[PDB]
């Protein structure tokens, strides 16, 4: 319940830094990882975006919902997608991520990349 004035909590804040001891700490401790700021933004979104894998790892560990829509109805796989981070676009559709979820706009994951190697991941052959 204790957040800054953007309503983030200590686990976002540690998402966003990729702070591994801090999340695996405070997921051991019992926050829950599902969990908005003001935005809309989870600490699933926040180490997708920031690239952080084994804190997406930890996250998904700990029941951090897939599939959570966040800021502009964006998923993590959105996230993930957008800044070019295919290990964790593999992470995150080995736990069910919804492939062709859309945001706001009803653009997909795979709308943010030109990338080959997340376009195969994300299509189908």
């Amino acid at each position: 319940p204790f957040t800054n004035h953007r309503g983030e909590t200590l686990l976002h804040i540690a998402s966003i830094k990729g702070d591994i001891p801090s999340v695996e700490y405070l997921l051991q401790n019992g926050s829950d990882p599902n969990v908005k700021d003001h935005a809309g933004w989870t600490p699933l979104h926040e180490a997708c975006n920031h690239g952080h894998l084994k804190v997406v790892e930890l996250l998904l560990q700990h029941k951090a919902l897939v599939n959570t829509t966040g800021y502009q109805n964006d998923s993590p796989l959105h996230d993930a997608a957008k800044n070019g981070h295919v290990d964790i676009v593999k992470l995150l559709l080995s736990y069910g991520a919804s492939r062709n979820a859309v945001n706001i706009f009803g653009l997909r994951p795979v709308d943010y990349t030109d990338d080959e190697s997340m376009k195969s991941l994300l299509l189908l052959p």
